[PDB]
């Protein structure tokens, strides 16, 4: 009942809950630090729906959507009686009135002007803060590009979300193609006139039951905590904040930002866009086989993924926190997905975990990262011990959920750390780059969030949604997506890199402001990364070469 309780109703039709624990940090950076995590995905389409068809159904299959996840409309800055900016609250209206739907509608729905593409629209929105700020979510339909496929593009706040987009996106599909959507299309005069008639003024009662709740507090209400619980919280605490003061190697920042980018995405506003998203991009069937081989080497795909980003960060940067004399360790920095301890109903319908990521933590120690043989030039057998060793401490930090124990007292800390920060830096004229990079550490530690495939289906036909191979002989209207695309938004001075998999597609990307970093370094920092994860992968086949199956 925690769960429930805590979206009270505040308005005639408005619930409100407190924010708590990560969610709240990532609440503050995002309105303190320009949009800092917000997420873009594309799902790139085939099908044979027209782009007419597409564009008359869109705002309609997002407002059925909304009925069953509302979600979709919650809000995170709003204000108190007395004036004050609030970033600690998420708010959720529910609409009573057929205009006012359609004022959402409008606004959510977006059809792209006639040849843009998906690439230039991911670059696009996550080079820029969603507005108006505390907006949660967007869709975009890219249904008449000049080149390249079609796309459905999501625009999301990270407080509320993350892996739950695809499932956001995958319901938008379904309804695009929904028979009985369809024949409310065909039989009305516009969208309104279907809004019209299937409008039913959303239920404040019915509808807190299905909106997010913080990990937090489905942290508290499965799991209990004693005192026992919370003190091996505490403790994995203590190894974070320690971990973060160890010598380490990694990739340096300018010491000033950049005033003439050179790697850009092009211009918007009349400003360059520096968020990059340097992407690599491994098939379906070579992905099975990176996969089978690290197995055969009783390793893993995002471990040895990690420790080549770290052997690679460590040759190519060849810099450190701690003097010429000592050779450093590798603080890592990554996160980890709630799902590890918590079944799969706490991410489904009722009350849900929109947003389950908690910080990871470990510390690789300088006799661990290089070899007495070879220094800094690890061989294989090295590079899958160093896997292995990541790989093992990262287990430890997370084998308990009580990590979540503290993670509330350290949102709070951050959050309120940013905004008296911000406040200064207002005050004092700051550049707003040197804002951004400022209190970034010199040397960024090696920094890789690791995904697994979540199996979202591929499918979408007037009887439903399915798993199944991209159409060789349509049968009916229908949607297929066989490839998605990240762009991460990080405005902060640090590069993030990301491994994750869609329709089985592999894709290892950094993303980065290039005012803070070289993108030349990180472009040869992945470079390097693809051409070990292949080398070690033949390796391990020509011994097993069973794993090619
Ligand atoms: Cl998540």
């Amino acid at each position: 009942m925690l769960g429930d309780q805590v979206w009270k109703e505040v308005s005639s039709n408005t619930l409100r809950r407190p924010l708590i624990g990560v969610e709240k940090m990532i609440n503050y950076a995002e309105y303190y630090q320009n949009g800092n995590f917000q997420l873009t995905i594309a799902l790139s389409l085939d099908t044979n729906l027209s782009a007419d068809k597409m564009q008359e159904r869109l705002g309609l299959a997002l407002w059925t959507v909304r009925g069953y996840l509302p979600e979709l409309g919650t809000w995170t800055v709003g204000s108190s009686q007395d004036s004050t900016l609030d970033l600690d609250h998420v708010t959720f209206k529910a609409i009573q009135t057929v205009e006012e739907a359609q004022e959402w509608i409008e606004d959510t729905a977006i059809l792209v002007d006639e040849g843009t593409t998906v690439s230039e629209m991911v670059d696009l929105l996550s080079n820029k803060r969603i507005e108006p700020v505390g907006k949660q979510f967007r869709a975009y339909l890219v249904s008449q590009p000049r080149h390249g496929k079609p796309a459905l593009v999501m625009n999301a706040s990270h407080t509320l979300n993350g892996h739950r987009m695809l499932f956001q996106g995958s319901a938008i599909l379904q309804a695009l193609v929904d028979a009985r959507l369809t024949a409310l299309v065909a039989s009305s005069n516009s969208s309104r006139e279907a809004l019209e008639a299937v409008f039913v003024p959303e239920d404040i009662s019915r509808l807190a039951r299905k909106l997010p709740q913080s990990l937090n507090t489905a942290y508290a209400d499965k799991f209990r905590p004693d005192e026992a619980d919370v003190e091996a919280g505490f403790a994995k605490l203590g190894e974070r904040i320690l971990n973060s003061t160890q010598p380490t190697l990694g990739i340096p920042r300018f010491s000033t930002p950049s005033q003439n980018p050179q790697y850009t995405l092009g211009s918007a506003n009349g400003q360059p866009l520096t968020m990059l998203n340097l992407r690599r991009q491994i098939g379906v069937t070579e992905h099975r086989m990176l996969h089978r081989a690290f197995k055969k080497r009783g390793s893993s795909l995002p471990s040895f993924t990690y420790a080549c980003i770290v052997n690679s960060i460590d040759r190519r940067c060849k810099a450190s926190t701690s003097e010429a004399d000592e050779a450093p360790g590798a603080n890592l920095v990554y996160s980890a997905h709630a799902s590890r301890w918590f079944p799969a109903e706490t991410f489904m319908s009722r009350s849900p975990v929109n947003m389950a990521i908690v910080p990871g933590s470990g510390y690789v120690a300088p006799e661990e990262l290089r070899s007495k043989q070879r220094g800094r030039d690890l061989n294989e057998s090295e590079l899958f011990a160093l896997a292995k060793t990541i790989r093992a401490k990262q287990e430890q930090y997370l084998e308990s959920p009580h990590i979540i124990s503290y993670t509330a007292q350290v949102g709070d800390d951050i959050a309120a750390a940013m905004a008296e920060t911000a406040n200064k830096q207002r005050q004092a004229g700051t550049d707003p780059y040197v804002a951004l990079s400022e209190n970034s550490p010199a040397i960024c530690p090696p920094t890789l969030t690791s995904q697994g495939e979540v199996p979202i289906k591929n499918l979408y036909t007037p009887e439903g949604a399915s798993f199944d191979p991209k159409p060789k002989q349509p049968e009916y209207e229908y949607i297929y997506f066989g490839e998605g695309l990240l762009g991460g938004r990080t405005t902060d001075a640090s590069v993030c890199f990301a491994l994750w998999s869609l329709a089985g597609i592999l894709t290892l990307q950094a993303h980065f402001d290039s005012r803070f970093f070289d993108a030349q370094v990180i472009d040869t920092i992945l470079d390097d990364v693809v051409l070990q994860l292949r080398r070690s992968a033949a390796s391990a086949v020509d011994e097993a070469p069973e794993a090619k199956l």
